[PDB]
């Protein structure tokens, strides 16, 4: 299967791992001689090797996390690796657990956060989709990158009422265009050197692209870190008409285009962060009183299980869990946790 100077260079990317003694990556920690030995010599149908697993975090010693999926079946054939690390960062779930089944749930459950415009500038809910059949970023090649594009811009174009837009391949994009979607904060560009040795931006830009509605509160990016990165966001704090924007808009795309969609992982995608839901819902909040005492701030969101990062007093509030709860279990924790977050405030 493996060919013995792809088995040398994974044993020259472990034994710099084991020389590295300021390596803090998860890759380092759970990549055992046992666990190496036990890999080595395997490789997905798609033709998927350890190293293109491991090459992102040998290269780059300082990687968090230090490995990405170069296909679905990647995170079974190499489980003996991913299953520790996906346990590790998702902070307890174990080789036999399972991610629930897809349940985006009662959209008549969620509200606006802030009816009055008073603490929140702004909702976003993102999640990401692989389509089945096709590898992920470190094995696609140039013709796959196109004929997949083609695929997606059929769905894109089918769009209705207010999720009608524009399709912008990266192709040929000319400079007034990027500029614009620059403006807008809507452009990506080639990846950082995290994905570039894990080999996630080859045959650039064919296949790239970047899709929103005529409002701009819809936004796809085609081919970046994942086939699909789908994101709703509007000012104010209408969760609901964000988050319900968001699943018209996935299940439109899935009308004629399957995902990749695992029984134990949920949702596939090129970086084990980012599975199970693979949804991040977030606000931006002014809180005034609650900003002079994070302390209190970052505990009263724990409590919901939410991340606070800063930007005068603003701050991202997010769920930081994506494995183990259904779509609606996450977004609906972070519709609770912001309301008790207003409530908090109001009443200081």
């Amino acid at each position: 299967m493996v060919d013995p100077a792809t088995l040398s260079k994974l044993e020259a990317g472990f034994q710099k791992l084991q020389n590295a003694q300021d390596c803090h990556s998860l890759l380092k920690k759970y990549l055992t001689r046992d666990v190496f030995d036990q890999l080595k010599n395997k490789k997905t149908d798609m033709g998927a090797t350890l190293l293109d697993v491991i090459q992102s975090g040998v290269e780059n010693l300082d990687s968090g996390v230090g490995i990405y999926a170069p296909d679905a079946q990647s995170y079974k054939t190499f489980a003996a690796l991913f299953d520790p690390i996906i346990d590790d960062y998702h902070k307890g779930f174990k080789p036999t657990d399972k991610h629930p089944k897809t349940d985006f749930g009662n959209i008549e459950n969620f509200v606006n956060v802030d009816p009055k415009n008073e603490y929140v500038l702004s909702t976003r809910v993102r999640c990401g989709r692989s389509l089945n059949g096709y590898p992920f970023n470190p094995m696609l090649t140039e013709a796959q990158y196109k004929e997949m594009e083609t695929k997606v811009k059929g769905q894109l174009a089918t769009f209705e009422g207010e999720l009608k837009g524009t399709y912008y391949p990266l192709l040929g994009m000319d400079k007034a265009t990027q500029q614009q979607l620059i403006d807008d904060h809507f452009l990506f560009k080639e990846g950082d050197r995290f994905l570039q040795a894990a080999n996630a931006c080859r045959y650039w830009p064919v296949g790239r692209g970047i899709f929103h509605n005529d409002k701009k509160t819809f936004l796809m990016w085609v081919n970046e870190e994942d086939h699909l990165r789908i994101i709703s966001m509007q000012k104010g704090g209408d969760l609901k008409e964000v988050y319900g924007r968001l699943v018209k808009a996935v299940k439109h795309i899935e009308q004629k285009i399957p995902f990749s969609r695992d029984d134990r992982l949920g949702f596939l995608t090129f970086c084990p962060t980012n599975l199970g839901t693979t949804i991040r819902a977030s606000v931006h909040i002014k809180l005034p009183k609650l900003a002079a005492d994070r302390k209190k701030l970052e505990e009263v969101a724990g409590r919901y299980n939410l991340q606070v990062r800063g930007t005068g007093g603003i701050y991202d509030i997010s769920n930081k869990r994506r494995m183990g709860l259904t779509e609606y279990q996450a977004v609906k924790e972070m519709q609770d946790g912001i309301l008790e977050l207003i409530k908090m405030e109001k009443s200081m």
